[PDB]
RNA sequence: GCGGAUUUAGCUCAGUUGGGAGAGCGCCAGACUGAAGAUCUGGAGGUCCUGUGUUCGAUCCACAGAAUUCGCACCA
RNA sequence: GCGGAUUUAGCUCAGUUGGGAGAGCGCCAGACUGAAGAUCUGGAGGUCCUGUGUUCGAUCCACAGAAUUCGCACCA
């Protein structure tokens, strides 16, 4: 609950990704501050405001993703700040899956590192169509050559995963300095400060290079759950970015995937950053209250859609490679009925394998292809890779080949 | 997620000299007795949890994986 | 390791004329019994601790040894 959400400008989802500690989170807060300075009703957020759970404050790293809101003259933004530690890629993947564009933050003192690559690639397997780069920690370095180098590399890497690395915008800066400045004074405006001004460059880039997508409001409603909460007094809320179509209170929806069968509900709430929306539409990052569903009946990875519109998912075909005893895997074939655990991003769910006809027992080292039916619904997509582990070990590696349900 | 302990016959479990695959109970059979029970005797019964490695040789050693279990870490 | 005692049948033991290898118990069988037990019949049963020696002949005598067992290893 809180104010109403009133559409006055275009909406676009974005976020932060990059190697651990390259400063994604600092930069997130710095964006909040600076935009606020020129557009009041932009509520500012500091680090603690973002990296808020205790371990996050404890170990000093982002662990859960965070949604912050902010805007510019031109547009309104929902921004997901993701963790760069690899133990947490699943989350990063879930946030990146809501972005219409992503800010890839590369620390100039460190240059491209691993998650820098991984994130770019994963960003892609999840739909991010544009990336804008922000070469951070600049204050820490001054050899123009090391700057220029890092830039090349980043571009290159982008090229490798087919982003237009040659054209991608690359802003250099220090978010730590901008943030610090805003702390001394919150009203700094464009031109008042060097560091602060780089963020304006970033903000501009985001405004300019990442185009506003063309949402399909007419297609059947579909919104993939990204999270689920139990809100006091009201009920079960499911958050996510509408893929297409729309919703408003009163509409009944279908919770699809990751479970035996699908369940129906009527949407009784629609918000966007804790603010009422009459009807949310394709591109809104919202939250929906659902009549009757418990926290157990809805979860990340399932999907909200127009009843019957769809076949989160539970079943799918997949091309797999079973590892050799030698590669640390199994040492005995398996057959239909085998149910190990599947891992997609930060998700892990148990599933029953079903060998196609003409295939009876799959042996260690074979490249099979078969169907799996998950014990819970989850956000899938063809081409999505996964790992199969069971009994303490990794037993296979494969990719979604087609969504059964 | 962490970390501990466990995986050996159909059940419950031994098994550390790195070279023999085991005990009990059950399955059957022989002996027995009117007849059975009990006993005794014999037999059949095994991906030593899975894979790769070390080794003249692995149930045993190293490594990765899995299941179960108990303790902790998670919980709008 | 100092000395004595002991070592014969499955068990416990006799065995002194240097010439027969024994008893009791047990064990197996027969008879008897409805069967088993008890009794009667019968049968088997031996590295006389080992070796060597003395002797016409060795459980027996001599030497070496072994094993069991008991006592002994004490005085500034």
């Amino acid at each position: 609950a809180k104010g109403e959400f009133i559409r006055t400008k275009r909406h676009v989802n974005v976020g932060t990704i990059g190697h651990v500690d390259h400063g994604k989170t600092t930069l997130t807060a710095a964006l909040t501050y600076v935009a606020a300075a020129e557009n009041r009703n932009v509520e500012v957020k500091d680090y603690g405001d973002i990296d808020k759970a205790r371990e996050e404050r404890a170990r000093g790293i982002t662990i859960n993703t965070a949604h912050v809101e902010y805007e510019t003259a031109k547009r309104h933004y929902s921004h997901v700040d993701c963790r760069g530690h690899a133990d947490y890629i699943k989350n990063m993947i879930t946030g990146a899956a809501q972005m219409d564009g992503a800010i890839l933050v590369v620390s100039a003192a460190d240059g491209r590192m691993r998650q820098t690559r991984e994130h770019i690639l994963l960003a892609r397997q999840v739909g991010v169509r544009y990336i804008v780069v922000f070469m951070n920690k600049v204050d820490m370095v001054d050899d123009r050559e090391l700057l220029d180098l890092v830039e090349m590399e980043v571009r290159d890497l982008l090229n490798q995963y087919e982003f237009r690395g040659d054209e991608v915008r690359v802003i250099r800066g220090s978010a730590l300095l901008a943030l610090e400045e805003m702390h001394k004074n919150r009203k700094t405006k464009r031109g008042e400060n060097e560091w602060v001004d780089k963020i304006w460059e970033l903000l501009d880039a985001i405004d300019e290079y990442i185009r506003t997508r063309v949402r399909d409001v007419d297609k059947r409603f579909l919104m993939r759950v990204e999270d689920v909460f139990t809100i006091t007094g009201r009920g079960t809320v499911a958050t996510g970015r509408i893929e297409r179509g729309k919703v408003k209170v009163g509409d009944e929806v279908e919770i699809v995937g990751l479970a035996r069968e699908t369940r129906k509900t009527v949407v009784t709430g629609v918000e966007m950053h804790r603010k009422t929306l009459q009807e949310g539409i394709a591109g809104d990052n919202v939250g929906l209250l659902l009549r009757g569903v418990s926290r157990e009946e809805v979860e990340r990875g399932q999907v909200l859609a127009k009843r019957g519109s769809i076949t989160r998912h539970t079943k799918f075909e997949a091309s797999v490679y079973i590892l050799k005893k030698e590669e640390g895997g199994r040492h005995t074939g398996f057959f239909t009925g085998y149910r190990r655990q599947f891992y997609f991003r930060t998700t892990d769910v148990t599933g029953v394998v079903r060998l196609r006809q003409g295939v009876e027992m799959v042996m260690r080292g074979d490249n099979v292809t078969f169907t799996v039916e998950l014990i819970k619904r989850v956000a899938l997509e063809e081409g999505l890779r996964f790992a199969i582990r069971e009994g303490g070990r990794t037993v296979g590696a494969g990719v979604v080949t087609k969504i059964l349900e």
